[PDB]
């Protein structure tokens, strides 16, 4: 869903923008569940209609709204967790807000109770700014196809040069690190290492995700050798092994073997206590757009939040 809403979005911002030049533009698309939203300045109502039929010939659309005047910024996790105070994580992480000329935009699939309140506390945040409620309550298969490379590289990023981390550190690809030393030097022959080539400091994309096998086959071992990783790891299917191999490359095995409780229940098959015990966490709080992504496929089985 992740790659399916930004790819739409742009095909139609780039479809737009060329029927609007053959009439400098503003056209905005945002994808947020497949439904889309239509922002921007046009010039007449029937251009306005057309880049309307345009999205709405996106066959894995299943909504449009369409926004546009007739003659922008998406708001960040804090900024929304300074105006939902009140309102837990877990639903805050349903809502996406933007603020596009003089108006606010409130998307998200939530309870009709759950709107009321968000919808006040946005509406007293702006004060008295338009403020636009996109609710949804409680064959297709051109997109790309999901995988647990192209998991990872929505979650931490696909990088072809070698970049300094968080840390103070070297690293290339999907969070393969190189080596703690500043040495630069030490990072680029450690890069040629796995490699086997005059790297240069940089790398192709089948050459990084030969690194991401190695990163992932590393993991696997670890989690084979804790003693409670082990017997969740073998219990689950194909996807959910992805999903907890992702917590591992975020927080490594020792952290994820501390999630007592909702390892029993996944290793029990409760997808759906799991998923409320899981977005309890810190971890949540700290990274509750992934922690969103991870726990949907651990409750579905499936790619949905990532295609
Ligand atoms: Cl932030
Ligand atoms: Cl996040």
């Amino acid at each position: 869903m992740e790659t399916d809403d930004n790819v739409m979005a742009l095909r139609i911002e780039t479809t737009a923008r060329s029927y609007l030049r053959q009439n400098t533009p503003q056209i905005s698309v945002v994808g947020y569940n497949r439904h889309l939203l239509l922002l921007g300045q046009v010039a007449t109502e029937g251009e306005k209609q057309f880049v309307g039929q345009i999205a709405r010939s996106e066959q894995a659309a299943e909504g449009v709204y369409n926004y546009i005047t007739v003659a922008g910024d998406t708001w960040n996790t804090s900024k929304v967790r300074a105006t939902l105070l009140g309102i837990s994580p877990a639903t805050q992480a349903r809502v996406k807000i933007i603020t596009y000329g003089n108006v606010t935009y409130v998307m998200g699939i939530l309870t009709p109770e759950e709107q009321a309140q968000i919808t006040q506390k946005v509406s007293t945040t702006v004060g008295v700014q338009k403020v636009i409620t996109l609710y949804q309550n409680y064959e297709n298969l051109y997109f790309q196809g999901m995988n647990i490379f192209e998991m990872l590289r929505i979650d931490e990023g696909l990088r072809l040069k070698i970049y300094k981390d968080t840390e103070g550190y070297y690293t290339i690809g999907i969070g393969h690190l190189l080596t703690k030393s500043p040495s630069l030097n030490a990072a680029k022959s450690e890069l040629d290492k796995a490699i086997g080539r005059n790297t240069n400091g940089v790398i192709t994309k089948d050459e990084a995700e030969k690194l991401f096998n190695q990163d992932v086959d590393a993991a696997v071992r670890g989690i084979l050798r804790n003693a409670k990783l082990k017997p969740v790891y073998d219990s689950l299917d194909a996807v959910r092994r992805a999903a907890l191999i992702n917590m591992v490359f975020q927080m490594g095995e020792t952290g994820v073997a501390g999630f007592t409780n909702s390892l029993r229940m996944l290793q029990q098959k409760r997808w759906d206590e799991a998923a409320v015990n899981l977005a309890k966490s810190r971890w949540y709080n700290q990274t509750p757009n992934r922690a969103k992504r991870v726990i949907t496929t651990f409750r579905t089985g499936t790619w949905d939040a990532y295609a």
